[PDB]
């Protein structure tokens, strides 16, 4: 069974995806953007009221197989948008004026490898020519300053780029399905562990966006608003001056689309647990992040 209090499995998160679709089909709509390697289908839930010409923002989670707080969190964001529409004014206007696309795991085949056989896998499950070893980095695949800095060309390694920038399925099913909606889509967020962190445009260069200083002031609005729940902290900015280089990102190929208000959440901990972070703490890690994301969709819908 289903909990959002606990991680769930990937038999259980797409029964969930039927399911939440059924039982709220005046929000909802569920379609299969792609297949992963394994043939599984990638899940994309269609959250708002259903109405003509909207704007959309672009969520996704589980890009990396062992950040399981990001699977919780997209799961999360869809129990937020059901209990509370028509129960608390943002959230009713969020979904009347917007839609949000929610991929809840994108790594589909690295998820399943996490509860099987490795609780520390990252990777896709894909196999590489020449090697016994698996997997590309999907945050590596994109076409964005691809195969650069901050990304390996050896298969071997964690943060391998691919044979090809989208030579995954799952990030060219991705990247297609932005392609494909890029006149709706104002926002591309994309949820992470761990660290603590909200970051921006660019981490394949040292160059900052031409809208850095609105990013920069949002980002640090949305790290207040998350730490008024219980006080956690985040640290925030454009990739060039927060993070080592990481080229080939998703987030920067989204802004390098025209999609001008793109996240990467680096969600709970700080390194205590890391990326096992034990199940007590999904309630309060998703409850905090619902602000910081409410932040940025309401900021989104003032600036169309
Ligand atoms: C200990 C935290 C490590 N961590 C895990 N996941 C991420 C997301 C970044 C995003 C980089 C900007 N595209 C990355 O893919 O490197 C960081
Ligand atoms: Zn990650
Ligand atoms: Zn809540």
């Amino acid at each position: 069974g289903h909990s959002y209090e606990k991680y769930n499995n990937w038999e259980t998160i797409e029964a969930w995806t039927k399911q939440v679709t059924s039982e709220n089909p005046d929000l909802i709509s569920r379609t299969a953007i792609g297949t992963t390697f394994l043939g599984n289908n990638i899940y994309l839930l269609k959250v708002g009221k259903p109405g003509p010409n909207k704007p959309a923002i672009f969520m996704d989670c589980g890009f990396h197989a062992r950040e399981w707080i990001s699977h919780a969190f997209c799961q999360w964001f869809v129990r937020e948008a059901v209990l509370t529409y028509g129960y608390e004014s943002h959230m009713t206007e969020f979904l009347n004026k917007l839609d949000f696309y929610v991929l809840p795991v994108l790594n589909i085949d690295g998820y399943i490898y996490t509860w099987t056989k490795n609780r520390m896998w990252r990777k896709t499950r894909s196999t590489n020519a020449g090697t016994t070893c698996i997997g590309t980095d999907p945050n590596r695949n994109f076409d964005a300053g691809w195969c650069t800095t901050g990304a390996s060309t050896d298969p071997c390694d964690e943060t391998y780029c691919g044979s090809a920038a989208e030579s995954e399925k799952e990030t060219k099913a991705l990247a297609d399905f932005i392609r494909n909606n890029l006149s709706s889509i104002k926002a591309y967020l994309t949820i992470h562990s761990y660290s603590q962190m909200i970051l921006y445009p660019y981490s394949y260069d040292y160059k900052l966006p031409e809208n850095n200083a609105e990013l920069n002031n949002l980002a640090k609005a949305a790290v207040k608003e998350l730490a008024t729940l219980y006080g956690t902290k985040y640290t925030y900015g454009p990739g060039a001056t927060t993070i080592y280089p990481a080229a080939g990102g998703s987030d920067d190929w989204a802004y390098d689309q025209g999609i001008k208000y793109s996240f990467t959440f680096e969600l709970r901990d700080k390194g205590r647990y890391g990326f096992i972070l034990p199940e007590s703490q999904i309630q309060a890690t998703c409850e905090e992040t619902m602000l910081a994301i409410k932040y940025v969709t309401n900021y989104v819908l003032g600036h169309l």
